[PDB]
């Protein structure tokens, strides 16, 4: 009974609220939605930067490069954050957002294989240069908000040309809240050396009954944001619009 005007107001609030800039893109069946303060975003090409970890995670299951319960050692070098100094596995580096696993992952790929598996999904603007362990941090790879979507949509109905187990195994990994019998599965995403800097949160909620709704949220980070901004309007949008 709430109008559409009233959803698109507190959305929009939700984002100048953060003094932020940003759009998210919700996807119900075939039809797409766009909130936020920042519409014209939901068009326009960004760096994945760690959003490209589901992808990655997938194209080196399905090559056999690693295994779900293989654990990548720290080298014992000194990481940006201490967190990361650890072994871990695919799925917890998947939640840490851990860059130096996804590099080596990458790395074991190869960047060959890399550029053939990019292209043959079809994701974004399928370029990835010559240099296998950065290219999704700073250029060339970019997408849209409406491409990850449309990619978060594709994994969430095992629509991606992988095996089945393959998704699943990436799915598992990405599961971040449960909220009323709803799941959440998403991936965050923060590209602080490309400027302005870009944030995501790209993913999907199961609802009890079943239905996956896929969803893209893409804004503009600036020094001393919280991280967890990108959780809390994503979970406002969605509670906002009686997605969970
Ligand atoms: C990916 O985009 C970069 C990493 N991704 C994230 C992220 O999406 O939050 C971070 S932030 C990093 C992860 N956990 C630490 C933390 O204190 N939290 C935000 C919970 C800091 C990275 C920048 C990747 C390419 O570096």
């Amino acid at each position: 009974h709430i109008s559409s005007q009233q959803h698109e107001k507190a959305i929009k609030s939700y984002f100048d609220e953060a003094q932020t800039q940003g759009v998210i893109i919700i996807k119900e069946g075939k039809n797409l939605s766009t909130y936020g303060n920042a519409l014209a975003r939901a068009n326009k090409e960004y760096v994945p930067a760690s959003t490209f970890k589901m992808l990655n995670a997938l194209i080196g299951l399905e090559n056999h490069k690693a295994t779900t319960n293989e654990i990548f050692k720290w080298d014992g070098k000194k990481r940006t954050y201490p967190m990361w100094e650890k072994d871990m596995t695919l799925g917890e580096a998947m939640a840490l957002s851990a860059d130096p696993v996804y590099q080596e992952l990458a790395r074991r790929t190869g960047l060959e294989l890399m550029q053939k598996e990019v292209k043959r999904v079809n994701f974004g603007n399928t370029n990835i240069g010559t240099q296998v362990d950065n290219f999704w941090l700073v250029g060339p790879l970019k997408i849209t908000p409406v491409q990850e979507v449309n990619f978060a949509d594709d994994l969430a109905h095992n629509r991606l040309p992988f095996k089945l187990e393959t998704q699943e195994e990436v799915k598992k990994m990405l599961l971040i809240k449960e909220v009323n019998g709803s799941k959440i599965y998403a991936k965050s995403g923060w590209g602080m050396g490309v400027t302005p800097q870009v944030g995501w949160l790209t993913g999907w909620v199961e609802q009890a009954n079943g239905k996956k709704i896929p969803f893209s949220l893409n804004l503009e980070m600036k020094e001393g944001m919280s991280g967890s901004i990108r959780n809390e309007i994503t979970y406002k949008s969605l509670e906002n619009l009686g997605i969970i």
